């Protein structure tokens, strides 16, 4: 490709990598600072936030050189770009349902939620647990199928070559969290329209309501179904190891923009939140 495109290009990716780190940056600071954000919620978005900031700052900064500049990654870096590049996704994946979680018993169990006396060593350990499960489902895997891995250099997971590994930690981080946040966003919007000119603002409310959580789910959805679908796909035909196509870069960049747009959802929809913003920044 010529070097003028290229340059474009990684221009435009450091772009998003700065905006990544940007606002879950923010996300932190905000967290940090007002000190009246020591909810749940609070403490689930900040790991959210960590999860996607380190997303940019890792991940995408060393994609650049390796993909457009042709930077050949080390096999050690190579194994370090994967492990943290896979436990952050997974963990992004799993702060999310945390959350829908959180919401869930939030709207279910008001009562208790609402008395419910929380530690923050709870609140910690159901973070770690988050992070070692993310951990658990990619690492474990990746360092052990490097050895499967040929000759050739090639930063693909290795047990990319066995299509029901692939399967099997699809379903473990894609699958599972896509029903566990559908059935908790249906029960959310089950409780309201259980609850519900007064009819007509109940009516509204409730396609309010509708439309942001299928919003959040096929947001979600969208970002992580496609790059899954393809990998396994291309696996169960032998294709998932070499050449790469467009649509499977799309697809690949796909997540990584799920953690741009964690930011601008979960956390700066909240009202509280939203104020911490307005304090900060004026
Ligand atoms: N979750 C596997 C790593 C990845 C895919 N797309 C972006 N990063």
């Amino acid at each position: 490709l010529s070097l003028s495109t290229r340059v474009t290009l990684a221009f435009f990716m450091s772009l998003v990598a700065f905006a990544i780190m940007l606002g879950n940056a923010l996300v932190i600071l905000a967290f940090v600072v007002d000190k009246n954000l020591r909810h749940r919620s609070s403490y689930f978005f900040l790991n959210l936030a960590i999860s996607d900031f380190f997303v940019g700052v890792i991940s995408i900064p060393l994609y650049i050189p390796h993909t457009l500049f042709e930077w050949d990654f080390g096999k050690e870096i190579c194994v370090f770009w994967l492990t943290t590049d896979y436990l952050l996704c997974t963990a992004s994946v799993y702060n999310i349902v945390l959350i829908s979680y959180d919401r869930y018993l939030s709207v279910s169990n008001a009562v208790s939620y609402r008395t419910q006396h929380t530690g923050v060593l709870k609140i910690v350990t159901l973070m770690v647990a988050v992070w070692v499960l993310a951990f658990l489902v990619n690492g474990p895997m990746i360092l052990v199928s490097e050895s499967w891995k040929d000759e050739g250099s090639e930063c693909e997971p290795g047990f990319f070559s066995e299509w029901y590994i692939l399967a099997i930690t699809s379903f473990l981080e894609f699958v599972i969290p896509v029903i566990l946040v559908a059935y908790f966003n249906m029960n959310i919007y089950w409780s309201l329209w259980k609850r519900d000119q007064r009819e007509h603002v109940e009516l509204l409310r409730a396609r309010r309501l509708a439309k942001s959580l299928a919003i959040l789910l096929g947001v979600f959805a969208v970002c992580w179904a496609p790059y899954s679908l393809f990998t396994i796909v291309l696996s169960f035909y032998s294709s998932a190891t070499g050449p790469k196509s467009v649509w499977y870069r799309i697809a690949f960049w796909l997540q990584w923009f799920n953690s741009f747009v964690n930011p601008l959802l979960y956390p700066l929809c909240h009202k509280r939140f939203q104020k911490a913003f307005l304090k900060i920044f004026c």
